[PDB]
C-alpha cells in the first residue's frame, strides 16, 4: 500500500485499458488509494464498469460524468460530499476524440476545479493531463491561474505534459523519439502514472502550478 | 524503508543541520537509501561527521570532496568504483557562501556529472539545486545539456528550484511569500527533500531535464 494511504481520488477520461487514465488509475491503486471513476456516455459505461473490477479491493463508485455539461458534473460531485464525504484530488484526464484534440479539458478544468473545491476539504491535488497550440496555451494559463486561486485552501494544481506512448506515418514519430529523446525511447501509461502518484502524494506538497514532462526529456529540444 | 530500496547516493553541500542538503539527506535515508557524504574543507569535516551518525543504520562513507578542484572530486569518485562499486544518483547541493552566490554549482556540475557517469552503471539521477541571473541561466542550460548528453546511459538530470526557507529586511521577503505564494507560506528542507526522493525514485524514470519548483507556487507569479 503506502504513500497514498487512506486517500481517494476521481479519475476521469478512462476508456479502454489502452487509455492513459487507466494507466494513472492502476498506478494510484497500487499506492493504496481509493478511486471513483467517471464515464463520458452510453458506450463508455460498460468499459469503465468492466475495468474497475479487474482491480481488487473494496470496489469504488463508477458514477456517470460527461464533462461538457454541468448537472452530470455538478450532481456527480454533489454525490461525493453526500456519499464519501471528502476526497484528496482529481485526475482530469480527457485525452480522446482526435487524439484529445479542440478537444477538451481546456474548458472542462475550471468547472471541474470549482466542483472539486467543495469535496476536497483537507487539501490535495488536481492533476490535469496534456498528451503531448491555442488549447495547450489556454490550459497552461488555466492551471497557473487555478493554482493561485485555490492555493490557500490546500489545493495544488499541476499538469503532466506527457509524450507519445506505444500505439495507444506515426511509425516515424515513435522512432524519432527512440532516436532523439534524451532517454532514446517513448513513454508508457506507467511513467505517466508514477509521476502522478508523487504529485498526489505528501512529497509534492510544495509543488504547485508545476508542469512535469513525462516525455523521455524530449521537451528540452526544439 | 521502500521506494529507494537497496539504493545509494552522494550528498554534497551539507554543512550544519540548518543546511538544505541535510534536509534532502534525511528525506533520502527515510526512503531506505544508503548515502555517502562530502565536505568542503577543514571546518566542514567535523560537522558532516557529527551529522552522519545522528542517523542510524549501517553508517556510510564521509569522504573529503571540495568541488572546485579535480583530484578531490576525481579520486573521491574514484574511491566509489573501488569501494562501493556503483551508486544510483548524485545530489549536487552547493548552497553556501553569500547565499549560494558566483557562487558555485554552475561550474561544478559538469565535472561532477562527468565523474558520476563512471560510478552510475545502471542509471539513475543527478539532482542539482537552485536555492531561489547569469549563473541561474548557465546552470539551467548546463542541465538541459547534460540531460541530453547522459540520457542513453540511463542517467536523468533534474533540478529543484527551491524557494526561501525559515531562517536558514529578509523579514519582509518571508512575509511576502506567506502573503503572495499560492500556498501562502514559505518552504522547508522537507518539501525540498521529498521532491528529491521522487526524482531519484523509480517513479521519475520518464522525468528528465525537468526543473521542479519547491516554492509554494511562487514561480507562476511575476
Amino acid at each position: 500500500m503506502e504513500l497514498l494511504q487512506g486517500k481517494t481520488f476521481v479519475v476521469m477520461g478512462v476508456a479502454n485499458q489502452r487509455s492513459i487514465a487507466w494507466g494513472i488509475a492502476r498506478s494510484l491503486h497500487n499506492a493504496g488509494a481509493k478511486l471513483i471513476f467517471t464515464y463520458a456516455g452510453e458506450r463508455l459505461e460498460r468499459n469503465v464498469r468492466e475495468l474497475a473490477d479487474t482491480l481488487e479491493g473494496q470496489e469504488s463508485l463508477v458514477l456517470p460524468c460527461d464533462v461538457t455539461n454541468d448537472e452530470e458534473l455538478t450532481a456527480c460531485f454533489e454525490t461525493i460530499k453526500q456519499e464519501v464525504g471528502t476526497i484528496h484530488g482529481v485526475a482530469h484526464c480527457i485525452a480522446f476524440a482526435n487524439r484529445d484534440d479542440q478537444n477538451i479539458s481546456a474548458f472542462s478544468l475550471t468547472a471541474v476545479a470549482r466542483e472539486a473545491k467543495k469535496v476536497m476539504t483537507e487539501g490535495g491535488n488536481i492533476l490535469t493531463l496534456t498528451y503531448l497550440g491555442v488549447a495547450k496555451a489556454s490550459l497552461e494559463a488555466s492551471v497557473k491561474y487555478l493554482a493561485n486561486d485555490l492555493g490557500q485552501h490546500g489545493i495544488r494544481v499541476n499538469a503532466i505534459s506527457a509524450g507519445p506512448i506505444r500505439t495507444l506515418d506515426f511509425n516515424s514519430i515513435l522512432r524519432e523519439i527512440e532516436e532523439r529523446a534524451p532517454l532514446r525511447r517513448t513513454t508508457t501509461q506507467e511513467e505517466v502514472g508514477d509521476t502522478a502518484v508523487f504529485l498526489f502524494s505528501d512529497l509534492a506538497r510544495g509543488v504547485t502550478g508545476e508542469n512535469i514532462h513525462v516525455d523521455s526529456g524530449y521537451h528540452i529540444l526544439g
